[PDB]
């Protein structure tokens, strides 16, 4: 994960609107969320990843290892069951919850980490960049 280690702030957002509407997030929420313009500040410690974000809607963290099934309360206040692994340099993330699932998926493109959130067909790609 060396190269998604560092600060990011996101620098174009589409369709995630769409996204939080697949995954359930009520009118009010949306709104707010989708102004927020969230940064990352992604750190490994050995084995590991912590993912921390701070942003005017909500301060929020996960820490997890490669692999390893954990409790994830999203920004969004679902709880689910969340693991992270990496294939092909790819950082796949995928909550479980009352049935249903969504993956999120991060990788390096030139200088940006891009983020692809897909839910029942739905798909919100959020661009990062360091700050
Ligand atoms: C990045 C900050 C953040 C937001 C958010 C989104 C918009 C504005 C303000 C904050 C959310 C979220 C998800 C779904 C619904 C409502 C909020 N989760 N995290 C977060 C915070 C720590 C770790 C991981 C993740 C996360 C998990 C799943 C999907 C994600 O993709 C949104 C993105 O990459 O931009 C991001």
């Amino acid at each position: 994960c060396d190269a998604f280690v560092g600060t990011w702030k996101l620098v174009s957002s589409e369709n995630f609107d769409d996204y939080m509407k697949e995954v359930g997030v009520g009118f009010a929420t949306r709104k707010v969320a989708g102004m927020a313009k969230p940064n990352m500040i992604i750190s490994v410690n050995g084995d590991v990843i912590t993912i921390k974000s701070e942003s005017t809607f909500k301060n929020t963290e996960i820490s997890f290892i490669l692999g390893q099934e954990f409790d994830e309360v999203t920004a969004d206040d679902r709880k689910v069951k969340s693991t992270i692994t990496l294939d092909g340099g790819v950082l796949v993330h995928v909550q479980k919850w009352d049935g249903k699932s969504t993956t999120i998926k991060r990788k390096r493109e030139d200088d940006k980490l891009v983020v692809e959130c897909v839910m029942k067909g739905v798909t919100s790609t959020r661009v990062y960049e360091r700050a």
